[PDB]
């Protein structure tokens, strides 16, 4: 009957400017107006915000624009013994601090096939992309850059097919940036290089070539945003997990607490 909390981002972290504040449960909350009120979040410069819940474990905080570079964010997660509903009680307290660091937005356009990154304004890389094919598109949205992972094996039991069928397959994949829960990444592609600035070949990812895909991964972090745009795919669902922004401010604080 006891319920623990997990806040993100890490204390002490420097994050992008699209980073929510977030209070996972290692059980589902029943009463979410006792776990919303015992969250008590702080900014300087000051700025308001609010609460959405993306499924029944998990809140997020965040205000109606991106964050302010150089804001500083406290969080007071005081749950410890707190009637969460059901007979379920929070487990103990929590807090993080946090700043916000440079504006880094990267926008990739289908009509182009370019992805853009600006740091706070600054054109700094216009990258050949290839994204999803007709059949398998990249959604359009706004996406919260989340892991980075210097290598990472990408297989075909992501998709349900074991790797050693006659259709299994392993991919060794460098510089790869997260984007959504979902599954888009940002990674490096040599294999369509060709490609890349012409033609959309990927099964959701934004392929780049493996200097830009290094680029990318040094020089963005946790909270920074990528905006996709004029694809044949629809929209990245808002309770995503990286998602957050593409729900409306007046839905996302009128909240659904209730
Ligand atoms: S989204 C994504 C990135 C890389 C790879 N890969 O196999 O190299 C895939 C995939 O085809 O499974 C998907």
């Amino acid at each position: 009957h006891l319920t623990m909390p997990y806040v993100m981002p890490g204390d002490g972290e420097v994050v992008g400017v699209g980073e929510p504040v977030a209070i996972r449960f290692d059980e589902n909350i029943a009463d979410r107006g006792a776990a919303e009120k015992a969250i008590k979040i702080t900014t300087n410069p000051p700025v308001e915000g609010a609460f959405y819940w993306l499924n029944n474990r998990e809140v997020r905080w965040r205000p109606e624009h991106f964050w302010k570079p150089g804001t500083a964010v406290d969080v007071a997660v005081n749950t410890y013994g707190v009637d969460l509903g059901e007979g379920m009680f929070g487990e103990d307290n929590v807090q993080t601090h946090f700043t916000i660091g440079d504006e880094v937005i990267a926008t990739a356009d289908d009509n182009t096939k370019i992805l853009t990154v600006r740091v706070n304004g600054e054109v700094v890389k216009s990258m050949p992309t290839s994204m999803g094919k007709d059949s398998t598109p990249t959604a359009n949205g706004i996406y919260i850059v989340g892991s980075r992972y210097k290598h990472i094996i990408m297989d075909s039991s992501t998709y349900g097919v074991p790797v050693n069928s006659p259709n299994g397959y392993r991919t060794d994949v460098d510089w790869a940036t997260q984007i959504s829960y979902s599954g888009v990444f940002v990674h490096s592609a040599p294999w369509s290089v060709g490609a890349q600035g012409h033609t959309n070949t990927s099964h959701g990812c934004l392929n780049v070539s493996p200097s830009n895909a290094q680029w990318f991964y040094d020089h963005v972090k946790r909270g920074d945003i990528v905006e996709v745009v004029n694809t044949v795919g629809g929209t990245l669902p808002g309770i995503d997990g990286l998602g957050d922004w593409n729900i409306p401010w007046d839905q996302w604080r009128a909240g659904n607490a209730k």
